[PDB]
């Protein structure tokens, strides 16, 4: 257990100033903040904690207000005395998920600098799939120590206490242990992160500098029109009713639009072929095949989709508007994906349909404030360009070199015919192949996405590998080093460990081979996107133009730019993105503007 003897609870200026003095000469120090809410923009700082050495840490309570709470240094006094240390780029800080802490200090006009080590990221860069990268998991993995959980001091359920209600000493045990343990994790991981210049590089120049930019992006938020969202909601209830009637009208009686229950008893009972279609799914969708001539399945198809979309974005989004800012603040996760791409939640921007008409309507609800315009900067098929370089293929490289459409160029060579005469079905085949390679798709999986028979798909892949030889070389060379060293790397050094590469199990090992081919191209794009964010954010902080970086989804960065500035700013973002990142991959940035995200997209 941790008692009230481990750490000190600072309740007077004389002691705080003493610690501040020690802090100023420590090589590095761990620091943490305690608040009354998980909501960064509207949380209140309840206290701060530090650790200058393993086992030597303190907690400074500034805003606990339960009945009869003892005197504490005022939040304002503590922050003014602590400010210089925090705003000093030279004083290096350590912390677990420093993003959250940086934002909290920003609620008080304090710019946290010297953001050098985030143990959450150290862990992530060491091995992304090693396990969960949260402090509690880390401490158990690297220190065989079980930390005090939040539920332990605050409680569970609706009657859970906010930090400001917890007794000073109990708050101290939790807060000071955080800092202390954080420092210990650093000391154990930092040394390891240097055994290789690859991960080291990614961690230092990509991941760490990104911590404050993600904070600024998250806090800026995104302006959403709730009216638009409400109309769309009402309209979708009418379309759901209409679609249900049409289904009943096609056959007879009433029924749910649920497969393997009410659908099979209708669809195949009135001709077709027995099996159902899982909502496994992106490989054999029985329902959309019948949709080319059959009407009923086509309506049930479009019904489910609308039903999912409505309750996921149409009814949720408006409830996520923050009362303090009036904007929506999405949560980006830096240490979650195995390849290094940022993920997103509440809302998960990446699941909003792109090639679909309704997803477009959702995007229209993302609006620019008065006198501003939404500006969308996107990397045109970056992954494919990355594969081009990785395979050293003159064909692909030349296609991008002279600005031709790679999918048509691919079909022109694979099917052997002029580029101006390649048909829509041929381009669609090549595209299926091109993206099939990135995910390491099997010759039969391609047959299921193209609807052609097996070995007909094989015919195509053999023609591809012959016309584009370098792509097979890469596929094999990557599957090679993967088994040899148990991992694959990206252009910047980022690593994905594949433990099941020699699995001895069939499919488990196949997954590991697909990931081998994929990870290098996907992780490299991720790295590129992060370098663009840092680059654009640096210019933002230095030049102070009238623009905010509001979103990051897939291979694009979304901004809010002042209408009078649109042109000069567009020139700038474009240059920053296709020039201040890597100079070895042939990159292209498509920049567009509009009144809402859909208009600029
Ligand atoms: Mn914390
Ligand atoms: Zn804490």
């Amino acid at each position: 257990m941790i008692s009230y003897d481990n750490y000190v609870t600072i309740l007077d200026e004389e002691t705080l100033k003493a610690w501040i003095a020690k802090l100023e000469k420590a090589p590095v120090f761990a620091f943490d903040t305690e608040t009354d809410s998980l909501d960064n923009i509207s949380a209140n700082l309840v206290g701060l904690s530090f650790a200058i050495e393993p086992g030597v840490a303190a907690y400074i309570p500034v805003a606990h207000d339960y009945l009869d709470a003892p005197d504490q240094i005022s939040r304002e006094r503590a922050l003014e005395l602590l400010k210089p240390l925090l705003e000093d780029e030279k004083a290096l800080k350590v912390g677990q998920n420093l993003k959250y802490d940086r934002g909290i200090l920003a609620n008080y006009g304090i710019e946290l600098r010297g953001i050098a080590f985030d143990t959450m990221l150290e862990s992530y860069i060491l091995n992304s799939v090693a396990g969960r990268h949260d402090m509690d998991s880390l401490a158990e993995r690297w220190l065989k120590h079980k930390t005090i959980t939040f539920e332990e001091i605050a409680g569970k359920g609706k009657n859970q206490l906010t930090f400001n209600q917890i007794a000073l000493e109990e708050a101290g045990r939790y807060a000071a242990e955080d800092a202390d343990v954080t420092l210990q994790l650093h000391l154990k991981m930092w040394p390891d992160l240097q055994k290789h210049k690859g991960p080291l590089n990614v961690f230092e120049n990509i991941e760490m500098p990104l911590v404050p930019v993600l904070s600024r992006i998250e806090r800026n938020g995104v302006k959403i029109d709730p009216k638009v969202l409400h109309n769309h909601s009402e309209e979708l209830t009418l379309r759901l009713a209409e679609l249900e009637k049409k289904a009943h009208e096609i056959a007879g009686e009433e029924f749910n639009l649920s497969s393997t229950k009410q659908l099979q008893t209708i669809l195949f009972e009135k001709q077709g072929i027995k099996p159902l279609k899982k909502t496994p799914s992106t490989s054999e969708e029985v329902l959309e095949e019948l949709a080319l001539d059959y009407p009923l399945p086509k309506v049930i198809l479009e019904y489910r989709g609308l039903a999912k979309l409505k309750s996921t974005y149409t009814d949720k989004l408006p409830l996520m508007i923050n009362p303090k800012t009036g904007r929506v603040h999405t949560s980006y996760h830096q240490a979650v994906t195995a390849t290094g791409r940022l993920s997103s939640t509440d809302p998960n921007l990446q699941n909003i349909p792109v090639r679909n008409e309704e997803g477009r309507r959702i995007r229209q609800a993302f609006i620019a404030p008065e006198d501003y315009v939404i500006v969308s900067a996107d990397y045109s098929q970056i992954e494919l360009r990355i594969m081009a370089h990785l395979s050293r293929d003159k064909g692909l490289l030349t296609a991008f070199a002279e600005g031709k459409d790679i999918h048509r160029a691919t079909a022109a060579e694979v099917f052997g015919l002029p580029l101006e005469t390649v048909t829509s079905e041929q381009r669609r085949s090549a595209k299926a192949i091109n993206f099939g390679l990135i995910y390491g798709m099997s010759a039969f999986g391609l047959a299921r996405q193209l609807n052609i028979p097996r070995k007909e798909a094989q015919k195509y892949m053999d023609l591809y590998f012959e016309r584009y030889p370098g792509v097979l070389e890469y596929m094999e060379r990557t599957r090679a080093q993967a088994k040899e060293q148990g991992y694959v790397e990206t252009l910047d050094g980022r690593r994905l460990y594949l433990p099941d590469i020699k699995s001895s199990n069939g499919a488990r090992r196949a997954a590991a081979e697909r990931a081998a081919i994929n990870a290098p191209m996907q992780g490299t794009a991720a790295d590129i996107i992060k370098r663009a964010m840092i680059a654009v954010d640096a210019w933002l902080q230095a030049e102070q133009p009238r623009v905010r970086m509001i979103m990051q989804v897939h291979d694009e960065l979304v901004f809010e730019v002042h209408k009078d500035d649109v042109d000069a700013v567009a020139k700038q973002i474009h240059q920053l993105m296709e020039n201040c990142t890597r100079l070895d991959v042939p990159l292209l940035v498509e920049v567009g503007s509009g009144e809402n995200w859909d208009q600029a997209h």
